[PDB]
């Protein structure tokens, strides 16, 4: 990539700088630069961790979507193994709700999928609200608690389901924080800028006791750190379209032909 | 900041090191690089694990206003599965929740609610909130008497009191968590870190001006700013209820929570 | 493995002949800028390896959760329903279909066998027809304390205390395929290393001599023996020697669950 | 923060370095400063992890302390939403809720519980406290019997005790972590061998560096020696987060917010 | 103190490296330092993580027995709250839960409960549980049978049940962490690669700093490596939690405080 091919030339440079410069005193020895490297690399190293973390919370937080959609829709075949129609429309709200995260942390446009799943009397509710996923959320507590009115729900069993909106509230607040937060930005741009401008400025430190192969052992080191900076421009944001990002469009397939499966379809 | 400043500390430092240098040598004073190398790489590492616990610090507080806007949502959400018809309740209710998420701000940032207070409730509310060494704390109280009350009349049983009744206890959760956070900030975690960072900064051009004849100034100020930039950072997020440009966005914040639970309750 | 630290002792040896080369062809391989380079990538390797260990970590515990919760939920059926023992042994099997399913959807295998061994064949197709047949054995096992709720011998309450069981069971099914299915931060490392530990001897060339070889092979050994530990680390269901012994947990589970039920 | 004391012996090891420099080689003792920037290095390192296992020592226990306020503030919140007519009652859990944040403080910090104890209790359950070799928990027992007897009396529903019992067992985790981060010496030689280690380094630190600084080495060597004197006094300081410190948690100040907070809680 | 046989060996090796480094100019061998401290610095960090592993594995086995004491200390409170008039089933209760942290003491100490078991149960409670393959596990289904049994009675409602259910629970997470903890050292690998890099690393140290401090080479050869050393001998006082060391977790003394603890509840 571009950041090491100027490395390389900038590496050029500096051999050529060296000698046609001899008249200015730029001596510039190893010894400082190290104390440099070691300082931003402990840095990246602290930095790429907590990039790390995000990331993995973030694959956490979907990954009790599924949990928590399968197992209400256990409870509901298990504590009422009857009422379909029940099963029909609260799995509709359930794998709309996966589909509408999806598309909100995408900010992208969810209306294929809300109209592939529900009538577009409710479409239309749901798209008018600045929050259209919670209120999805909303309306699947409503197919159970109008199963508790009913009196098919106890307030016990009603409890148990009420139980797991709460995990898909946590997972949709806390997906929301993660899209939201900017702390990163500060700390790795200043980090960006202070690998890049060590690097360029590098082979005129090395030059001195590396002559010609200051190019080699410059294109190297510089590959280490750009590389391992790198790492965090990737798990910094992770709900990101990139391979490198979550497959959330696997993992919605997967939540709604499982609840498919769930439910004798 | 107080980077640019201390940068520029930096410069005058590298020229009185240069200058430093003739009577360096005669005056018997050599410093070489090799001490400094082991003190600058002992600081960096003491200041990478400090942001890092001043990041998980400033995570925590966010996480912790994440999920007021969460068990908010939810208790609406309870409120209206459980008892639909009980609009009433629904709009007392949510202004009590409204008025948590702004007085716990107004807690955090050491101001006056009343002003918000006014707008969301009843004036005689307001004085017995205002009345309480933890006003936050009087509306979370005033909060559990309407889904008390509501127990009281027979509309809710006990499981579906206790389901709200948890939500509730979230928000106490979430109450003495941003209380602990305000009330525990360690000293020598900034004592040291910034008298030493800013001692080994000015220090450094004269243990360098004997390897580096005219570039001392240079490469002493790229090092200077690296140590600085990392260090200022962890006192950017050392308050994270605070009201700089890279504290929490806590109006925006309730804003957001407001508008949420009015969008629920059809407003 | 074997095969990079016996390369390092060559391209030591490499180095060792082409020193005396070294003065007339202008190379300075000097050991500062190698002794920076080392150092950052160690760095690197901590880190990476410290968050391979958590993964396992994680995965180990998952699988502890597993045994955990199937026992209680056994103590729970005979405390609560001391003479349904039918419905003891049929729920038993369910659980320890459960784990040999799981092990085998981590492993990718055939839980066939398995399951005809634990299950009658009728249920063991409807396992087998499922997308994931761990899912499909826990609505199973929630169909039988569904039942003795409508049998009334479990109240709601009595119901709940054991469904809880089951939720905990399902976040471990999670918990494992997302650890299981969750390449740069490796690759990146795994390219670099080994980079490194070839071109050191050559600025080691300069002040070791003959001496050489060997602290470029010590100082390889640090290094590759402890990227390739986060490679196993990384694989926690894997079949390697830090890899979790899945079989010995799930005969344990079932000889766990064979002893509470009378 | 004896830091001074070793830093007075630092300048003493510098000048017998420098005076004895010279007659030191007598015959062929050497000491270089790369030896001891290898050894300098992962002694910070050593430090470094050892300070992050102390901070989280204390980030513990200030959580233990935190849902204290938490789980007391709820409870009595529960008490009043539920039986808002049972003051009687409310008074004597009041009481034990905060005779239990006072009992444990005294004994984390080792000092006799008598006088807070027969300022909140009456005395016939003041000496049945202080007769069992466990006070603070049987405070907890006697706050249950409390609950129990409301749920006796048919004013409690096994629901509502419920809910109740609960917030009494978030208080019995924090008895027991509490107990258990007091008793935690364990393994006190982690930092006791770190402790001389880094003695030893610090007095040898000048005899390794006036080859290279001479006259300037008092100074660089007090900066280094510094740096490392207080950052691993910081650790001990955080590893007893119960001790009477500056940096350590205000046990004091959470007793009276919380005394305060039911108080003005209830009238 | 396997240290000293390495430490004492570190004296020795830097004897036979004086008078090794002048023949080694001779030799066409020659170690300089800063080889060594790309390598040392390298273990150092490796170490590092490696303890704080070690630390956190020990910390969680703590964690664990405190949790019985907690819970332990709840149930007991729940039974004397819930049913104060129920002594006899608040002492057949509390034996079971006595029993369980000394039968837990016992097998991961792989050591014989009978003993402790007959002073605290009926013999006939003693055969069915040393019959079983899992002990201690059945210790908790007898507790759990007699709060079933209370339950049965109906002297517990569902939901009073369910509150001490929840509590056999607690006591069944710390069971299954120390069966695990028992059985999951922090890797071989791991400790193994840093017992034989340190090791190594420590005796080939005085070699590489014979050329730079002359006579000075033991005394601080022996300094560098002590501290090698005890930061990895830490991990190895980290990684036996349940054995009898000094250093280990004093379970026979915390069995005294949970026994003791749950008589101060029930007046005996
Ligand atoms: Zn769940
Ligand atoms: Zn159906
Ligand atoms: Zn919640
Ligand atoms: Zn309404
Ligand atoms: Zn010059
Ligand atoms: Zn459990
Ligand atoms: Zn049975
Ligand atoms: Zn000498
Ligand atoms: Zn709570
Ligand atoms: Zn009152
Ligand atoms: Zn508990
Ligand atoms: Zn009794």
């Amino acid at each position: 990539i571009f950041r090491l091919l100027l490395n390389v030339l900038m590496s050029i440079i500096a051999i050529i700088s060296y000698q046609w410069y001899e008249q200015l005193g730029i001596h510039l020895t190893v010894a400082p630069f190290s104390l440099l490297g070691i300082a931003i690399a402990i840095f990246l190293g602290f930095r790429n961790s907590a990039s790390y973390s995000r990331f993995v919370e973030a694959r956490n937080l979907w990954g009790t979507v599924l949990i928590a959609e399968r197992t209400l829709v256990r409870q509901l075949r298990n504590i009422l193994p009857a009422e379909h129609d029940a099963h029909r429309r609260i799995v509709s709200y359930l794998v709309a709700f996966s589909w509408s995260l999806k598309h909100q942390l995408r900010k992208t446009d969810p209306t294929a999928d809300l109209r592939r799943l529900l009538p577009e009397e409710r479409v239309t509710e749901i798209l008018a609200s600045s929050m259209p996923t919670n209120r999805i959320l909303l309306l699947a507590g409503n197919e159970i608690g109008q199963l508790r009115e009913a009196g098919k729900l106890s307030d016990i069993t009603y409890g148990l389901m009420d139980n797991k909106l709460d995990e898909l509230a946590h997972v949709l607040g806390g997906c929301e924080r993660l899209a939201t937060t900017p702390v990163p930005f500060a700390a790795t741009l200043i980090l960006q800028r202070t690998v890049y401008l060590f690097c360029t400025l590098l082979p005129f430190a090395l030059v001195g006791d590396l002559h010609y192969m200051t190019p080699f052992v410059s294109v190297f080191i510089s590959y280490t750190f750009l590389s391992w900076d790198s790492l965090a421009e990737e798990l910094e944001d992770p709900f990101g379209t990139a391979a490198n990002d979550l497959p959330l469009n696997a993992m919605c397939n997967t939540i709604e032909r499982n609840l498919l499966d769930m439910t004798g379809q």
